[PDB]
């Protein structure tokens, strides 16, 4: 299930982790908390090693999208507050009292049907945050009435306890502000119509804390910029200089020499215009590196290559400047020489954006850590 | 790192596996054999299960990448021989012998390398497969002298055994039969200048085994289309009824109506053009739900909805034609009602082919056996 047993390898700086995250922490109010979103592995880096880096850069509670994301944290050890970022089903509002962890709700309805099922004065309350949908349009309360009416209900009832109420920005990573602020205007305007405020109160994302700091928030969701990514892609210039922590290698593990006019991959779809060096490279897009890669270039010896020809399932054919043997390091994502290739760049020749390619890496990559 | 306390499931069907490979070991010359590549854990249906799938439909053989997802296959019982397709790296070749696998050579230098480690007598000989290329330009041979060479060598030191020859097709699922011929043109002079022959001849695939069933050799390679998908994508039709053994589901987690003028999704690449009803499903890219599967259609009670919105990295929003509570299935990849979603729509939406779709659903997302 991991490819142990071959050249193919991702490198994670954990230290850059840390560092990124600091660097945030001391740009955060005494009163700011720093909650370090780890979901889907530590956004394809490792969750339990992202969560150690994290805390160890002053992070006090993690954010992730599933339950059993969260119990992988509380069993590797994590004792600090873990919210779940989406609705979980009813039939597993036990494991979240014997996990103690947060969750999310976006409706009177789930509450109430939690409500049942939940001892009358449990020992351990239900740590419940509020979501509200202030622009999004994926989850959370759509009124300040009916906001308030949730907190009205979770008041009600010890066998409840919200920590907090929270919403999401669309566009904090774009240069127009003007949906942002319509965002925040529908927040101030539910949180309004409230008496009392819980412990936590968050709006805040990488892109968000990064260009928008004066927000309202005692708390905030710090996610790609701990792994040194721009959140805007290549839009704005994050407010600190962020550390890549993403590393992809492999190697050659055969070299050629092809005569003029041979065709290399499925469909031909590359043919060779004269002599050509042509390394072969064990990664292919079922390790994540996509076919619409194809074209692009990675390094090796501090020189540029390109891939040719369709890449494979398995591996993927370059062409190689200069005679090589079989073993040279091939650098795919990381710097080599004066050449360095970013995840912004990968994420350009695939048209999407870091977040996807990362997510992406396959499991069967083994990741190892500084 | 599995999702199981979330709805949305793979649901894997391996009587269709089994079925698939079946009809072509009918179809084939009964002189030939069988030999089951799962790599990519199983093209993402999971290796082990659809070996054992594949056995019982009359596989004697099979063909994985990886050297570590062979030792999988030992590990859960597989005594058949099992073939690793690429090279492997010099350092494991005791651990070839440890599980008897079988192992691609592309050149002369390895050879007499492994011979190094390998004990004259150690009554467990290297079950070496030399590939030659003739077409395609990954690894192999590349003239028949070089292969006689190579053959007489490995027929000489006996440490090794030499279980077989093969090839590897380019361009078999495509209409033109130019490069096809060549390749099998090539082949036929490699085997010319080899006065004998080993256990295994194969040169075919999924494709060549569809479309080109006349082509010489004793075993084929059967990929893609033991999963029951069109190795050519829609380009040309099977020669026999393939059964889609992968399907997709998950379910609404969050329903709500909102008004005209409503953006929904990051960017704010959508707005409502008037009142309508928004369902929220817990899968997203980190799945490998890619984020241009927008305007995509799903299935819910066996009506179509369109993906709105951005996907994000844990769910995407939908476009529900009706009012439905939260709950109900929402089918990605399969059949609802007499609406049908197949893995090739996917690929064609995502502008690739359906190899790519399979292998890059995640490991988080449970598959589901019968
Ligand atoms: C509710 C919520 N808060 C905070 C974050 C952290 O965002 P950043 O990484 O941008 O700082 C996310 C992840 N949101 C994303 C990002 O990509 N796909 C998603 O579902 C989220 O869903
Ligand atoms: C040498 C070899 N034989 C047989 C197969 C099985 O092919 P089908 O699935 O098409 O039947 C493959 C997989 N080759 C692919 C397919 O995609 N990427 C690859 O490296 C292969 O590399």
């Amino acid at each position: 299930v991991v490819g142990w047993h071959r050249p193919t390898r991702l490198h994670i700086d954990t230290q850059a982790i840390t560092e990124n995250v600091q660097k945030e922490c001391q740009r955060l109010p005494e009163g700011t908390a720093l909650f370090a979103v780890v979901k889907a592995n530590g956004y394809g880096h490792g969750a339990v090693e992202s969560a150690k880096a994290a805390k160890k850069g002053g992070a006090t509670g993690f954010c992730v999208a599933l339950l059993d994301e969260a119990i992988e944290l509380r069993e590797a050890g994590v004792q600090d507050p873990i919210l779940i970022l989406s609705v979980v089903d009813l039939a597993y509002v036990p494991l979240l009292i014997q996990y103690d962890l947060s969750v999310t709700v976006a409706t009177q309805e789930w509450l109430e049907a939690a409500l049942q099922q939940l001892t009358p004065e449990s020992n351990t309350p239900l740590r419940v945050h509020l979501k509200v949908d202030t622009g999004m349009g994926r989850i959370g309360f759509l009124t300040p009435e009916e906001t308030k009416q949730a907190v009205r209900f979770v008041q009600s009832h010890k066998e409840f306890l919200w920590e907090g109420i929270f919403t999401h920005f669309s566009t904090a990573d774009e240069i127009d502000t003007s949906y942002f602020e319509k965002q925040a205007g529908r927040f101030k305007a539910v949180l309004a119509v409230l008496e009392e405020l819980p412990r936590y109160v968050h709006v805040s994302n990488s892109a968000t804390a990064l260009w928008h700091p004066d927000v309202p928030g005692n708390m905030i969701r710090y996610g790609v910029a701990m792994y040194g990514l721009n959140p805007s892609g290549n839009k704005l210039a994050p407010s600190y200089a962020l550390k890549p922590a993403l590393r992809l290698t492999s190697e050659l593990i055969h070299v050629k020499r092809l005569a003029a006019g041979e065709g290399i991959g499925y469909g031909e779809t590359y043919v060779t215009e004269a002599e050509e060096w042509i390394g072969t490279v064990p990664i292919g897009y079922a390790d994540g590196w996509l076919r619409h890669l194809q074209g692009f270039t990675v390094l090796v010896n501090g020189k540029r290559c390109e891939i040719v020809g369709r890449v494979c399932m398995d591996q993927c054919m370059i062409r190689l400047a200069e005679e090589v043997p079989v073993g040279p390091v091939v650098t795919l994502v990381g710097k080599d020489g004066n050449e360095e290739n970013t995840l912004q760049m990968v994420a350009e020749k695939l048209e999407t954006i870091h977040y996807e390619v990362a997510c992406t890496f396959s499991q069967r990559i083994p990741r190892e850590y500084n």
